[PDB]
């Protein structure tokens, strides 16, 4: 079970000048809920974006999808493609991708599911923004309800799973 999740403004945008451009710290639990215990798999610029306090994520193997040979950055194990991030896998647990746009673009053609907080932030999309990947036909999806944070910002949870 290959599983992508994502934070995204209601424009689409998932990443902006090397972070995102939003704080959501109930995203963050949902995030650290899904995924804790899991291998998360993400591309070596979403390594680099984390806090250096959350670099490895802890509590998680952290899989790091690169083309160079290794990262000066520690604690992670570094593949070379998406085929290598994914096998060997967890047993009776996902395999979380966790970003960015390169990655989810190489992991959607793979993906048995789909977690998305959207995050009513008034965010135009700019030249440079990483955006949200755009699902087609083959997924079927649930929304829960609008949530207002503590800091005041709307969001809600959207999960998709292949037809
Ligand atoms: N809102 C969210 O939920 C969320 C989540 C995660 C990240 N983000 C944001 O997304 C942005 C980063 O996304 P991004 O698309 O620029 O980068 P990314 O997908 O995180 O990383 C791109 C890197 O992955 C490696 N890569 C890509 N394709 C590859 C392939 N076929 N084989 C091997 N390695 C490959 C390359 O690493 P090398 O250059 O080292 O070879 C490439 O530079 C940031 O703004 C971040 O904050 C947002
Ligand atoms: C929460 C963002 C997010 N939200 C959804 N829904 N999906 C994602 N893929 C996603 O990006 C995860 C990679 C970037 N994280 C990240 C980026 C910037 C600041 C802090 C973090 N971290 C959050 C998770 C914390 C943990 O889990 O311990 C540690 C600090």
């Amino acid at each position: 079970s290959v599983g992508l999740i994502w934070a995204q403004s209601t424009s689409g945008v998932i990443g902006r000048d090397g972070g995102i451009p939003w704080r959501l710290p109930e995203d963050l639990a949902h995030f650290k809920r899904l995924t804790m215990g899991h291998t998360v798999v993400m591309g070596r610029r979403t390594w680099d974006s984390l806090p250096a306090a959350h670099r490895p994520l802890p509590g998680r193997r952290n899989v790091v999808v690169t083309r160079q040979t290794g990262l000066v950055a520690h604690g992670a194990q570094v593949v070379g493609s998406l085929e290598q991030a994914l096998s060997p896998a967890e047993p009776d647990a996902a395999t979380w991708v966790i970003g960015g746009a390169q990655i989810y673009a190489l992991a959607l053609p793979l993906a048995n599911r789909c977690e998305v907080t959207e995050v009513d932030v008034d965010l135009p999309p700019e030249d440079e923004d990483a955006l949200a990947p755009v699902l087609d036909q083959t997924w079927a999806g649930t929304s829960g309800e609008w949530l207002v944070s503590r800091s005041g910002l709307r969001y809600r949870m959207h999960s998709y799973r292949r037809l």
